[PDB]
């Protein structure tokens, strides 16, 4: 109850959920879904928004752990949540074809609503799309996608930051002036761009590198991170504009970011009014 030890993953070896304190302070039986509400949503039945999650759920700490990890469930369906009530649909991919994977732990067993928008969606959750498919079927010039979406957690650290495939859909958002949604590590998978000097002068909101250093402390994770998203995303010309956390989000042109799992209602009214701005017109 108090205890910050990690909390051992019985699927896998030497792999620990966050601990029992730990989940007391970072996690909650609800979520503080609100303001969902589009009086006159969008009924074209067209436009949808491509949602990028991620496929492993065990990542690897500097003392040979794994930390039991994956999408953040409140920072992706809350924002999906928003979406839905505005009158869009979502495509879910991951880099692999294999199942989306979320921190369970970390899902409001008590919310109603949350859950109701999962069981929606679980199908698809379940049996994603494979983003190389998506990629040479449903982009180019005249794509139904008006936007892509990069739930965080600490699982969109792996695979997406260094793939030539999620280059490839930040790449054609860019060029067809197209939405990107992100929030906490997940802006992690920009960093697939490489040399590109794509998003120069770029500013977001992401989780601090420092809050990263300190969470193991209670047991949060049961070690640290390898690398430091942060810095990376600084050394490609990204102005990271949040010290710490609150809920925080930004909008620069059709780039809208979130600064942690604080923000996930924030950054689903933001992405609801852009683009429902966007469609009226």
């Amino acid at each position: 109850m108090n205890d910050k030890h990690p909390t051992p993953d019985p699927a896998e070896d030497n792999a620990f959920f966050p601990s029992a304190y730990s989940l007391s302070q970072f996690t909650a039986s609800k979520s503080d879904l609100s303001g969902a509400h589009y009086p006159t949503p969008y009924q074209g039945g067209r436009w949808k928004i491509l949602v990028v999650g991620a496929d492993e759920r065990y990542l690897m700490m500097d003392n040979g752990t794994f930390f039991s990890t994956g999408n953040h469930p409140v920072e992706t369906l809350l924002p999906m949540y928003h979406l839905d009530k505005a009158g869009f649909s979502f495509d879910i991919a991951t880099l692999s074809g294999n199942p989306v994977k979320f921190e369970w732990w970390a899902m409001p067993r008590e919310d109603q609503e949350v859950n109701g928008l999962y069981s929606k969606y679980q199908s698809s959750f379940r049996q994603p799309l494979k983003l190389s498919d998506v990629i040479e079927t449903a982009l180019g010039e005249d794509s139904d996608y008006i936007g892509v979406f990069i739930p965080g957690g600490h699982g969109a650290l792996m695979g997406l930051p260094d793939s030539q495939e999620v280059k490839a859909v930040l790449q054609w958002a860019m060029k067809q002036n197209k939405f990107i949604i992100s929030l906490c590590h997940g802006p992690a998978a920009f960093l697939a761009v490489g040399d590109d000097p794509l998003f120069a002068g770029y500013k977001i909101v992401a989780f601090p590198d420092e809050m990263d250093a300190q969470t193991p402390s209670i047991g949060y994770m049961p070690g640290h991170l390898t690398w430091k998203f942060g810095e990376q995303l600084q050394a490609i010309g990204f102005e990271l504009l949040n010290t710490g956390i609150s809920g925080q989000v930004f909008q620069d042109r059709k780039m809208l970011t979130g600064d942690s799992p604080l923000a996930g209602n924030a950054l689903g009214q933001l992405a609801a009014k852009a683009l429902l701005a966007e469609v009226e017109q």
